[PDB]
């Protein structure tokens, strides 16, 4: 009822901004998440005791991998929170419940390997799920945790609202498969430009939410440059581990995953800001003007990678 979460002043202020970094104090991340559910949804969205137990079961099922870890999940939920808070009146009650949860859960039980590696390794999960292999697993792990005893944070919904929210979560996690992003963004681009984009059209809303998921998932690129840089190192730590495993399967990895080709990182960053990041936040800005700060920050980081390449760092 009356038991607000409250954050220190610097955090209380800076958490509202897109570029906020959640800090190195793991013990504070659960409290940050709850704070954001309470402001984004209401103190009355979730039974606190259930929410707390869900969060701690979610955290327990992230692994100790350089990038795809509990910090990443909480980072991705904070970017979603800042989008929701900036676009108050665009989303439903169900959407605001579903999407923070979806984001906290979107990489559950990730091992640091790509859908590619699972498929080339011939991992069991590539037999159960032949595309978006990991993302189908991350959805499946979310349903498992929701069905633990005392873990149904959705217990007050009806049969159909519950089914709607779980359907919001499932699409939202699947959309974090970057292979799906390109086609999603192009259709949104064609729709927005021709004026056919329609936010009572559920198939259009799904597209838009998928684009939000990509934006939150990649939100590394929208931080202050030192966060961006030190995050990049965790990303590459995983990719080069996967490359070492590709070499052990007797397969020359893609350069992105080859630690011997570290020199070309700056160039690959530009490619990715140009081919993925910037177009994502550009299209996001057009559909939701108040997310422009993500585009601006992303552009500032593109310029940092250019400086790296001109040897000015
Ligand atoms: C920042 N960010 N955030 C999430 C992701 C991301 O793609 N994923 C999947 C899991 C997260 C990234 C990222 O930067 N991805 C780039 C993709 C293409 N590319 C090519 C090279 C590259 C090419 C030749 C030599 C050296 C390096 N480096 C990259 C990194
Ligand atoms: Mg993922
Ligand atoms: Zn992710």
């Amino acid at each position: 009822g009356l038991m607000q979460f409250t954050l220190p002043v610097r955090l209380c202020k800076e958490i509202e901004l897109f570029h906020f970094d959640i800090g190195p104090f793991e013990n504070m991340w659960p409290g940050i998440f709850v704070y954001m559910v309470h402001r984004s949804c209401g103190t009355s969205c979730f039974e606190l005791e259930k929410l707390c137990r869900f969060i701690m079961s979610v955290k327990k099922n992230y692994r100790r991998v350089p990038y795809h870890n509990w910090k990443h999940a909480v980072t991705v939920a904070h970017c979603m929170y800042a989008i929701l808070q900036n676009n108050h009146t665009l989303f439903t009650d169900l959407e605001r419940k579903g999407l923070l949860i979806a984001c906290l859960c979107h990489d559950l039980d990730h091992r640091g390997f790509s859908n590619s590696y699972l498929q080339k390794f011939d991992h069991p999960l590539a037999a159960l799920y032949s595309t978006s292999t990991m993302e189908q697993h991350h959805f499946s792990q979310t349903v498992s945790i929701l069905q633990l005893e005392g873990h149904n944070i959705f217990s007050t919904l009806s049969s159909s609202e519950y089914e709607q929210v779980l359907e919001i979560i499932r699409k939202a996690i699947i959309a974090t498969d970057l292979a799906l992003y390109f086609g999603n963004r192009k259709q949104l681009e064609e729709m927005y430009q021709t004026g056919s984009l329609n936010l009572n059209n559920q198939s259009h809303r799904d597209r838009v939410i998928g684009l939000m998921m990509t934006a939150c998932d990649l939100c590394s690129v929208t931080k202050l440059w030192p966060v961006t840089k030190l995050t990049a190192n965790d990303i590459y730590a995983e990719f080069w581990a996967e490359g070492d495993e590709m070499k052990k399967l007797g397969i020359q990895p893609i350069p992105m995953m080859d630690r011997d080709k570290k020199d070309e990182v700056p160039q690959g960053q530009l490619g990715f800001y140009n081919a993925v990041a910037i177009p994502c936040y550009t299209t996001l800005t057009q559909i939701l003007p108040p997310t422009e700060p993500l585009l601006k920050a992303c552009r500032d980081n593109l310029s940092q990678w250019e400086k790296v390449i001109r040897g000015e760092e």
